[PDB]
């Protein structure tokens, strides 16, 4: 990565072995889960283009869901260069040429022209580029590796609410749609899949109600 | 998080993997408990809202809580924006703008903006703020998700004293009254709830007792 | 704690994770052993009011023990207040304020009011004066959750008199008296209850004899 | 290895014991796995030939693969020497000398002379010469120590498609060739071994498809 | 303990929790084990009375043992006390008063007495002759502890010599005489106590013989 | 060990608990396997004479191996005092004395002593000295607990070539001749005892063979 030095200087730094490990253990155990994607964008902080191939490269398993992902990456790379076209004439002897999707995702640049672009004045901010491709790429990775649809969640007749409301957020967790529409599935499909007996007692609670209120409610049902 | 430097100014620094992992093995390992919130208190000190977001948002499971918790956070952010108006006319350039529950919340802000706000003289406590949202929105998940009543707090025919002792401040730990109101269930439900054989026993050490004399009076019953 | 930097200062650091998860596994471990106080002890060095409330506040179990405590905290602080009576007239501006019983506890005082009377000069050792309501205290506890008597402590039949008085030392180890009444125990208590066969190879050694040559002297039996 | 320090020179620092033991524990586990070649690289970086040797020498087992290893070493040394030729007449006093292939594997060269040639300007890479050496005698243990052809690689009668596209890309992983020839592969091997069922289904998507679409297609079979 | 800072100064610095830890784990599995002494010494680099003390009080188990070295460190303080008389007339202002055995053992005197003895020119090493006690204290109990004499080592009628050899440096490794009295039994005992078909092989070695040819001559045996 | 420091001087600093450790942890795995020296080697790095007999009187254990291991370090000891005479006349005032064994081997020296040598102009490298002594004695050890020939390695009639080739380099790992006679044996003794069928194999790929072919070649078999 490339981080601040006491002087206060930008320079590069290489990145941890118990870091690299800490990357490996998270793939290991949370495979897909959500979770994997804060926990990404942590230790991905300061992070090269270099340091990101690193990362992918290194992971072992889940080789369709890696295929996915690098189609993608070269996906939205196809999609930078598309939407950036080559600059006008030669390149200037004072300054240093701009990128393209490949140097983006570290496969043109090197090192130093990839220190150059970010501790530069203006910096550029290849790393944040990358970073919404590899977020992105996991929304689709995500989206697919869910195994279960939201209409496919409900209450069983002896399960407590309480168990089915978990498994409710849970899901929601793993829909991506507007917060509008989910505010709409909320108040809406939770009781209808809920099972006639606490159905009955959220009828009586009435509309306004909050999350406290009918987890307590349906609590000996 | 916000740090001093060794030049004597405050830098923001990461925080670090197993300070990260730390905090995720309290909430696997101790869920609810309210050793949670000591501990987070501790483990979130001198951080952002930013790092705050990140820390709630790499949680896995409970997500009935995690949803109650959000909508805790939403309602304590709407009640900032409330009870502080915005101020009168245009911002001045000379000057950085006032934060609302969002920029509170992280969600609104920038880091700089929020290392800004924290670091420019007089700095303004938006970790603080959202810190006590936090444990506000942590006392009522604590208050749900105890499973058990202070009343229902009652010694075995065979249960040793101490044993019930040590049940009685756990559970009174988990309530969150008035001093007077538990000192008033101390010298009262204890004694009611205890069993025939060591009733009789404290009843015979009169009132002024204390809570040694009180665990070795009943300690062959 | 409040450390000193570098440059030759006194400056507050947090205290470290694994620091805190020691104290919270040797507390799992040992209990109520005797161990604990200097463990306790190393781990407390340098530590503010504040520092030393987050570490019991942060334990998990043995309650009856934890209220007994802030009890002893409470009775030594009200103690520190009637000891110490506030001083005469208004508060001088070149000065600040002399602390109370709960400013020891923390309670009442702020943590750049706890550093501004460690690091000034003459600085006051509130910590120190916690430190020994909390050893206090300990011996409490110590003494109380001690389960078995001195006098109770006994050699078997067939029991080797080696495994006789590791018992005594350890139990010894539990009794807090002058050291002249240990002295007196342990010349008089130890072969009063060692067994016959024992009892009667420690007779001919007579008086005057070492605890090396009273272990050599009594193997075969 | 060598690092640069504080002042800003590049010095020599020794690598770390949990380094090695890192280094060690991924051989244990991976064995010969591709993964192996990135993590190498990580942990190569700024390394010595000194170090290099160190790193292969501490191996234990696998010796029928050190051995192989070894022996493509001194034939890429020996490459080496062939292609860069002694230079003409003696070593002027004020210079220092080229290197040989026993140089760049560490043999006859020093320390301090491995410190020359680097730190020295202009600096010679002769840890990137070993390294693509090392890189590239992996390549032949990969290849070797794999123990299945990718036309062997077919989708079982019960299969599903999705268990065999993750078989498919981790052996195309192994697979080394040209990138128009690996999506010859693709395109064609993937769907003629894939099962009756699911075959009869891809038919139907017709070309132009992509991974998601397929994985989804074929699910129910 | 005390150590050097940066500036070039010996200042004091708290000792580590996972090296407290460590001395911890040594104890809990060496227990009496020779291999404790040098482990002790290194952990005990730089270290403080008061360190010692700690190391020493923070002690479970082995209580007999625990009272044996009290009782061995107030001997030979008792002894340095004898040895050393108390100096002529009182204390000059511009001096420091000369240890006690209490002093070196910790009790009598403060960690800044402690410091300036140690600190000040010429300093005096309070560390090292209370390790010599330390040490001294550890042999006895070594002694002590050892469970079975060097003439009662022998081997067995199927045994390999090698592992009767083996149990020879073990036991000799507990043995504290003269290097030349060690040298006798080694050319001695070894060959005596060794079985008559070995002891046959041996003999025909004749004088002068070491021991890889001793080793290697009686491997079929 | 003596390293050095950021002012740019070379000054003695200890060495670390989990290097002890991870010292303590190679014996215990891997006892006396050759990649013990490598490791070795590498935890050596820096060190002083000092910290070499602490390294080897902390061991447990292979008492046998370690008296073998002592008395080389005595007699390569005793041929450093041969081979090197005391020098003529007294010692200069402006000189620091010549070492002798015992001063390599730590013994007679000081570490203030050790330290003179190796860090004055000219500097001696009496930790060079030892560690081959070491080395050397390792070899013999290495040797001698080595259990088995390498003409008694021979492939079985259902066991793969592979894992014969396997145990061949381990073996031919365990000699230490002459890269000549080493290939001689390489050529000669692995297809002499390889078995008949692969055997037959082998003489068809006739003279000028590789390990890559030879070890594909024999696959089937």
């Amino acid at each position: 990565p490339i981080v601040q030095n006491l002087q206060g200087q930008m320079v590069h730094q290489a990145i941890s072995p118990r870091t690299l490990n800490a990357w490996v253990k998270v793939v290991e155990e949370k495979a897909f889960s959500p979770e994997v994607i804060p926990m990404f964008s942590a230790l991905s902080e300061g992070a090269t283009p270099q340091d990101l191939n690193t990362m992918l490269n290194t992971v072992g398993g889940h080789q369709a869901a890696m295929q996915m992902l690098k189609e993608t990456i070269n996906e939205e790379a196809a999609e930078w260069d598309r939407l950036h076209p080559v600059h006008a004439g030669p390149i200037a002897p004072g300054q240093m040429r701009e990128p393209r999707g490949s140097d983006i995702a570290g496969t043109t640049s090197t090192l130093q022209e990839q220190i150059g672009w970010m501790t530069h004045n203006p910096p550029i901010p290849v790393g944040e580029i990358y970073k919404r491709w590899i977020i992105l790429g996991l929304n689709k990775i995500v989206r697919m590796y869910s195994p279960t649809s939201i209409l496919d969640i409900r209450q069983g007749p002896k399960e407590p609410f309480r168990d089915y409301v978990d498994r409710f957020y849970k899901t929601l967790r793993a829909e991506q749609a507007s917060q509008e529409v989910k505010n709409w599935m909320t108040e809406t499909l939770l009781v209808q899949n809920a099972n006639p007996d606490c159905k009955t007692i959220l009828k009586a609670l009435g509309p306004g109600a909050t999350l406290e209120e009918m987890m307590t409610a349906c609590q000996g049902v």
